[PDB]
């Protein structure tokens, strides 16, 4: 079938190509049902001396088909992209044993844990702090949506948090290249999360850039609620007669008005009507000054 | 799409509604990415006077299509499902609230989960002990494949263990009714694990209830090393190339040869060559006369 083809395939770029035997695997940093996210060490990794901590993902001995298949899908795409907003690949360990992707180590982990530790007990994180790590995030899909690639993952814990509260896109073993046809059509049930996906993506099963453009608003919801969760207290299932009826959340009670009508602005209904990722850039920017 | 007709549909079998003020819900049994199972109980439960102890299935919050579907899946297919080694269903809640799925608790929870416990430090499991497992098991996928329904998710993990020490095969979210043309096929990949899918299945994407006792084989397995992990040591991602060449998983240290025997048969290569689960309860039967 398709996946065996890619895995046959796969066997057959030297570049991207480290020796196990020069890395180290740690402590676990995250997981799911069919893998991990562990922390490590690499020897010698392109060019730098010594040892370098970095992230690895792998798969758990009972995974699927589609997680399979997604790890494979991340790496093809992390070979394709270098922005400063996005995660960086280093390599991968395909030889002799479990497939690995080596990735450059996010201090503060997930941009969802960090906002959900700030609200407890070196500096607080201000509205400032907010509006710049949306806007940074806001530069990365930018670069991805000029490339014509959707990432059809867009969520708080899908970015990461680096050195000096640097943004980083991560978790693309969804995410497809539109070049073609503009739009990206899955014929079974999606694996992301109802709550963050768009309502023609929901109902129709269509992802475009302008769909991301609709993830983006339920993540800007995250960060002004500092990790909330959206659609408070509503099951995920009635989402479909929520939205067909027009309703969308509604402001956070430490949320500025500029913010929410851009919230609004990513949540219509015509997803033309939606601003584009150089608009909310440019939309972030007039916010902060 | 497909999955918000079958959300509208659902709306509109008082037989199996529950009162959620009858339903108070207690710490989780079991967890996944999407869904959990909790401890639950009951109050006038279907002609029950009193508290009734209970197992209730439900979504997560960030849950996805898949999962969703997989829940309305499952509950439509246990609705039609009456047998002594099949869980049973008591009802569910879906008006105002979370969908939830309300079983007959198991009281040792997953076989995978017993037999691990069982081997550390009020009797021990004897070999006589696991084969009774497996028949009970084999008799009630007897009575599912006599209604032409392919269970799909075979594994010890899918089985639980109740009062007395009695099977309970669960987890019916990905089996599917295949009376018309005796074989259910997926185009996109599944979300079953690698390690546990007949060779025509993972290739293929083809499944029938020759490639249920495909599965079987490998539950077979499990229980004799008492949980042990299929394919030891060897990635997911070469079991390709592994079964397309012929290999097979090697006799364990704790196993006779007579069910060795039986687990070959049902790793056959041509599925028709493999034994039908009436076979499989009768091998069964011999081995413990
Ligand atoms: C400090 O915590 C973390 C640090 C991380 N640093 C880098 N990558 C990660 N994840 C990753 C790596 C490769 C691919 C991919 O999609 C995601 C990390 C995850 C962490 O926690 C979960
Ligand atoms: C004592 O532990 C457990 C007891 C359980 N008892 C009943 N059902 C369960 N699971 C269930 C219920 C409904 C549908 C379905 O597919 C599975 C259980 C799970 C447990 O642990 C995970």
């Amino acid at each position: 079938g398709p996946l065996s083809l890619s895995v046959d395939a796969f066997k057959i770029d030297p570049k991207w190509e480290f020796p196990r035997k020069n890395l180290v695997l740690g402590k676990t940093l995250g997981e799911g049902e069919f893998g991990k996210v562990v922390k490590a060490t690499a020897f010698h990794l392109k060019g730098r001396a010594g040892y370098t901590t970095v992230a690895v993902k792998m798969l758990k001995e009972n995974a699927s088909p589609s997680e399979l298949r997604d790890l494979l899908s991340e790496f093809n795409v992390l070979k394709q992209v270098n922005h400063p907003h996005v995660i960086k690949l280093y390599g991968a360990c395909s030889q002799d044993g479990p497939l690995l992707l080596i990735v450059e180590y996010a201090k503060y982990g997930s941009l969802r844990g960090f906002l959900r530790e700030s609200r407890k007990v070196e500096r607080a994180l201000t509205m400032g702090d907010l509006i710049s790590f949306a806007w940074q995030i806001s530069q990365g899909m930018q670069y991805l949506a000029e490339m014509k690639l959707v990432h059809r993952d867009l969520a708080a814990r899908n970015i990461l948090v680096a050195e000096g509260r640097k943004m980083k896109i991560s978790d693309f073993g969804l995410s497809r290249d539109v070049y073609e046809e503009d739009s990206y059509v899955k014929r079974s049930q999606g694996r992301i999360p109802v709550k963050w996906m768009a309502i023609e993506s929901l109902f129709d099963h269509i992802y475009t850039t302008q769909s991301d453009v609709w993830s983006f608003g339920v993540l800007l919801w995250e960060i002004v609620t500092l990790g909330g969760n959206p659609y408070p207290g509503i099951p995920p299932e009635r989402l479909f007669n929520l939205l067909k009826t027009g309703h969308r959340m509604e402001r956070p009670d430490n949320c500025s008005e500029e913010m929410y009508r851009l919230m609004l602005q990513c949540w219509k209904q015509e997803p033309d009507k939606r601003p584009v990722f150089a608009d909310i850039s440019k939309d972030l920017e007039k916010m902060m000054v």
